[PDB]
This record gives C-alpha cells, sequence and structure tokens, in this order.
C-alpha cells in the first residue's frame, strides 16, 4: 500500500500558497510571479460543481456543499482550469486541489454552479450520479437530527452529517469508483495532489480504498511512477476520540496545534514566551514534521470556523504579529509550510462569532468574483508581502541546514540560524536590543531582507524603511540592532 505525504517540487521551492476563492485566469497568470520567487505550488479552492447559495448571497461556502464531480466552478470553466493547470506546470509551479469526498449539500434543492441540479431533501444528485443508496442514513447514524454531536464518538463523527451535509457512504464500491474517477480526471489533467477536506469525518479505510485507486501523477510534468500528494483535513487540538495520528499513514495531515500555539506565544497569551519555541515542534505534543502540513491560519479559522475564538489564531487583520509568526514559520525547520492568501470582508465579531463570516469573495454582484489586484483593500495577497516572500526566500536558501546558534534572552526575543545559509532575530519585546550573536555565517556586508529588498548591498528600499546593512565580523559574529515596534525582526542570509 502506498504513501502519499511526499510532494514533488523544482528545486529551490517548497512553501505553497492558499489563493482561496481567486480564479482560475488569475491563478493562471499568479503562477509566473510565484514561480519568479520560488513558491512551489498553489491550494485551489474546490473546483467541482458545487451549490449556488443566494441565501445568503454567494457565500464562499457553497464551494463546500458539492453538487456534481463536473468542472465548472466559481473560480472558471473546465476550459480555464486546464489553461491554468498547463501554464502553471510549465513553470514549475503545481496545483492541489482542494477535494471535497465527504458529502454532498445540505438540505433544499437547487441548481449547481454546472447547471445540475440537486435535491439534499431527496438525496438526488443526478449529475453524478448518486441517490439515496448512496448516503450513509438512519441505519448507520442514530443521533435525532441526524447530525455530529459527539466528538467523543468516532462513528457518529464519520457516519453523521457534518452541519447536515447529506454524508456519503464511502464504504461503497460505487462511491469509492466515482470519487476515484473524480480524482483521476483531475490528475490526469496535471493536478499534482489534493487537500482533502474533512477526513476526520470520513474512516481512513475509505479513504485507503479511494486512494488505492489512483493514477500516478502525470509524466509530461512529473516523475514516473509518482504518487499524489496528499494532506489531509484533520482538526486534534487534543480530547477527542478521533486523532490526526489515525491518517498519517496515508498522507500527511493539517497540524492546527501549529498556529494554535504559535498564535499563542506569539499574542503572549496567558504568559506565553518567545524563548518557549526553543524546541517548537513535535516536541510541543505535534506531529512529526514530516507528517504535517503546517500553517499560521487558514480560510475557516480566520473567520471563526472550525474550532471557533478570535483570541489565539494569527490572521492578516493582526498583520504585524502575523509577519512575525510568519517569519518564524518560515525560517524554522518543522512541517510543509502553506500561507494563506485572503481576501478582505466586514468580519464583525458579536458574542465571540463573526456575523459576517459567510461573505464570499470580492464581487460585482450574480454571484461572480472580481478580477485580483493585490493591496486594493479586497485582496489581500499575504504571499506577496515583502515580509512574507522574502522570508520564503530565506527558508529556500536554508532548506536541508538544521537549526543553530540558538539564543533566547529568556522571555520574548529569540534568533537562530539555519547552518551557515542564514540568520533571523526576532525582538517580539516592548523594547529595543543590541546584541552581538556568533551568526554560524561568513563575514560579509548583508541586507535585513525583512525590511530590504535583496540580502546584499545595495539593499534596496522600496518598501522606505529598509535598516542599515548589517556587519557580520570575520568570527561570524554580528551585532544586531532591534527596535521593538512594527516589523521587530531583522534576517539575513547568503545567495543559492
Ligand atoms: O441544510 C441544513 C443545515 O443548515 C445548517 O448548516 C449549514 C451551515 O449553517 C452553513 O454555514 C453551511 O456550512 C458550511 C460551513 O459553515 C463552512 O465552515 C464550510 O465548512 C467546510 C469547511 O470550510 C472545511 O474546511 C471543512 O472544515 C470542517 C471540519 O472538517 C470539521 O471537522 C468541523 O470542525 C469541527 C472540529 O473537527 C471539531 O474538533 C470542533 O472543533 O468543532 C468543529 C466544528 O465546529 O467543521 C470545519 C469547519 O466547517 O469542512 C466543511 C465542510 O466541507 O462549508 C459548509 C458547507 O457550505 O452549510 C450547512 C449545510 O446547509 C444547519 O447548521 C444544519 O443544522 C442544517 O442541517
Ligand atoms: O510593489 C508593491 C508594493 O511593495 C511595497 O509594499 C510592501 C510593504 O513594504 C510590506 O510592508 C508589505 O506590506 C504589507 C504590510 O506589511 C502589512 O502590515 C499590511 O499592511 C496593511 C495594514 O494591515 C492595514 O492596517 C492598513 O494599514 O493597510 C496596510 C496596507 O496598506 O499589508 C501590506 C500589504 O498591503 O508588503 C507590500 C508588498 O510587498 C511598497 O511599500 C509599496 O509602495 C508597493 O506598492
Ligand atoms: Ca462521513
Ligand atoms: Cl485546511
Amino acid at each position: 500500500f502506498q504513501y502519499f505525504g511526499s510532494y514533488y517540487c523544482q528545486p529551490g521551492r517548497d512553501v505553497i500558497v492558499h489563493l482561496f476563492e481567486w480564479k482560475w485566469t488569475d491563478i493562471e497568470r499568479e503562477c509566473q510571479w510565484l514561480a519568479d520567487h520560488n513558491y512551489c505550488g498553489v491550494q485551489v479552492s474546490p473546483p467541482n460543481e458545487h451549490r449556488i447559495v443566494t441565501d445568503p448571497p454567494y457565500p464562499w461556502w457553497q464551494r463546500y456543499q458539492p453538487v456534481s464531480y463536473t468542472m465548472n466552478s466559481r473560480s472558471g470553466s473546465e476550459t480555464q482550469f486546464r489553461n491554468m493547470v498547463t501554464t502553471c506546470n510549465n513553470l514549475g509551479v503545481y496545483i492541489y486541489v482542494d477535494g471535497v469526498l465527504n458529502h454532498m449539500t445540505g438540505g433544499g434543492s437547487g441548481t449547481g454552479s454546472d447547471g445540475n441540479s440537486f435535491d439534499g431533501d431527496s438525496l438526488q444528485y443526478p449529475g453524478v450520479p448518486y441517490g439515496p443508496n448512496d448516503f450513509h442514513g438512519s441505519d448507520d447514524c442514530s443521533t435525532s437530527d441526524g447530525e455530529i454531536h459527539d466528538y467523543n464518538n468516532p462513528t457518529e463523527v464519520r457516519n453523521c452529517r457534518l452541519s447536515g451535509l447529506r454524508d456519503l457512504d464511502g464504504s461503497a464500491n460505487y462511491v469509492r469508483d466515482v470519487e476515484a474517477e473524480f480524482a483521476n480526471r483531475l490528475i490526469g489533467w496535471g493536478v499534482a495532489g489534493f487537500r482533502l477536506d474533512a477526513c476526520k469525518h470520513m474512516w481512513p479505510g475509505d479513504l485507503e480504498a479511494i486512494l488505492g485507486r489512483l493514477n500516478q501523477l502525470n509524466t509530461q510534468w512529473f516523475p514516473a511512477g509518482r504518487n499524489a500528494y496528499i494532506y489531509q483535513q484533520v482538526i486534534d487540538l487534543g480530547g477527542e476520540a478521533v486523532k490526526a495520528t489515525e491518517y498519517t499513514y496515508l498522507g500527511r495531515v493539517t497540524e492546527f496545534k501549529h498556529g494554535q500555539n504559535l498564535g499563542n506565544v506569539v499574542r503572549k497569551n496567558n504568559g506565553q514566551r518567545l524563548a518557549n519555541l526553543v524546541n517548537f515542534g513535535e516536541g510541543w505534543g505535534q506531529l512529526s514534521g514530516f507528517d504535517a502540513l503546517v500553517f499560521i491560519d487558514n480560510h475557516d479559522n480566520q473567520r471563526g470556523h472550525g474550532a471557533g475564538g478570535f483570541g489565539t489564531i494569527l490572521t492578516f487583520f493582526e498583520a504585524n504579529m502575523y509577519k512575525i509568526a510568519t517569519a518564524f514559520e518560515l525560517a524554522w525547520d518543522y512541517g510543509h509550510v502553506r500561507l494563506m492568501s485572503s481576501y478582505n470582508w466586514p468580519r464583525n465579531i458579536v458574542n465571540g462569532v463573526d456575523t459576517n463570516d459567510w461573505v464570499g469573495p470580492p464581487t460585482n454582484g450574480g454571484g461572480d468574483t472580481k478580477d485580483v489586484e493585490c493591496f486594493n483593500g479586497e485582496w489581500i495577497c499575504e504571499h506577496r508581502w515583502r515580509e512574507m516572500y522574502n522570508m520564503v526566500r530565506f527558508h529556500n536558501v536554508a532548506i536541508g541546514n538544521p537549526v543553530s546558534n540558538w539564543w533566547d534572552n529568556g522571555f520574548q526575543a529569540i534568533a537562530f540560524g539555519r547552518g551557515n545559509r542564514g540568520f533571523i532575530f526576532i525582538n517580539n519585546e516592548d523594547f529595543a536590543i543590541t546584541q552581538t550573536l556568533q551568526t554560524g555565517l561568513p563575514g560579509g556586508e548583508y541586507c535585513d531582507v525583512i525590511s530590504c529588498d535583496n540580502n546584499r548591498p545595495p539593499c534596496g528600499n522600496s518598501g522606505g524603511a529598509c535598516r542599515a546593512t548589517v556587519i557580520v565580523n570575520g568570527d561570524g559574529t554580528a551585532t544586531f540592532d532591534v527596535p521593538n515596534g512594527e516589523n521587530p525582526m531583522i534576517a539575513i542570509h547568503v545567495f543559492l
């Protein structure tokens, strides 16, 4: 039985970006920028035919209610999808499909994004086709409303309806065949892998049966005999009967503890200290790095969906702390890193819940999506922020080097290197620090890539606040002058 947790990237590329609700034409155009900045790939929103919800008007979450496995979605047509995949693959930037296999729609009836009808009440999905026999039901789920309530009951979690979403019978050969045909069609077009939605709600044995039906990647671009890359969404913050460790034998698993812990640390919640990150990773009770897909925030928890709440996870709304957490995550050596890329919406937290957590992407009406224009107040484009992409370059130069030359002052300042390739100093204190440290880097003149454009003089001041150059002495020490406040961190590194 094959393992699907290994990704495939061009040399010098590694980090993934979730281009949440981006249209295919925009992702196709973005792949040139992503390749130039040595990102490895893109997670795309569910591309199959999905529900069109008009009350409320065209929420993002309509794409998590499949109507069929045809390929006309809010992000564009099948033609536009295949154009995107071909162009991106040709640039060495790969595509990971948000694959929604646990369920179809909730209740009610309507027309999906490709003109096929559905009826959640009668369990009729003629575009597939699925009927009542293809779903779990009262024989499989004994809760009074048929929905999931008790996360200490694995059978309930896996056989009942997640928030009323009609729950497919993943044990049936027909459903396994239909879902593998969908995945294999995507793979045949050049898709490199999948973010598998709601895997906590599916039996690992059913996922194993589906994955065992997959074809290997398309050799127009990928090496012969290469399994697709599979990472599985399982929210495991402890204290439940379904565990992430149940899924790691199939592929990687989303490590939600990672963003919870880094959010709490950088926020200094309940007396947390940055110095505690000295052993961050598996030693914090998390998955092994090889098993983990890691990220500061995702499309659910930036808007309170999933575990819930707004006092821990860091997002673009907390931009300064968010950059600190992401910089640490990119400079560290733990997990496959995914960066969220968001759109703005009128987040309105009332009694701990965002009342507008349903709002979809920038739109002119009718359920369309507007062309991306980064930094216009509608598209956030975190992956295009200099502090992000320069730390992606830092991360790339550092690939294969362990953490070295760790230093901490005991509280909210840390520093560490990656072999002889890069060094970062993070000052999360409310004061300024002047500290000479062994960097492990060759002597020379370096630029702070958090504030400057380049890694060596001329440093480049496109952001307007490029700091004075950092001198690494012949002995490898450098004196770091890091004021507290905005971007309170200095990162330096060598060239490839
Ligand atoms: O139709 C009848 C039906 O109406 C109501 O339900 C509807 C609901 O109000 C409406 O918002 C929508 O549901 C959305 C959902 O709100 C969105 O979040 C989105 O859900 C997908 C999500 O984006 C995915 O990333 C993925 O995340 C899931 C996890 O896989 C789950 O495990 C679960 O996390 C739980 C976690 O595991 C636990 O440890 C604990 O922390 O609690 C968490 C749950 O709070 O939830 C997350 C986040 O949703 O999977 C989701 C599904 O793909 O998209 C949904 C579909 O559009 O549609 C509902 C159906 O109409 C009403 O509430 C029902 O009672 C009623 O039967
Ligand atoms: O070439 C395009 C642009 O490049 C340069 O802009 C950079 C910035 O120098 C970076 O600092 C960063 O900008 C982020 C910023 O770090 C982040 O804090 C956030 O700022 C928001 C803020 O959250 C919000 O409160 C409010 O004040 O609006 C700010 C943004 O206007 O988001 C910024 C990105 O929008 O990344 C950009 C792009 O790399 C250069 O300075 C620009 O002149 C240039 O157009
Ligand atoms: Ca299920
Ligand atoms: Cl996810």
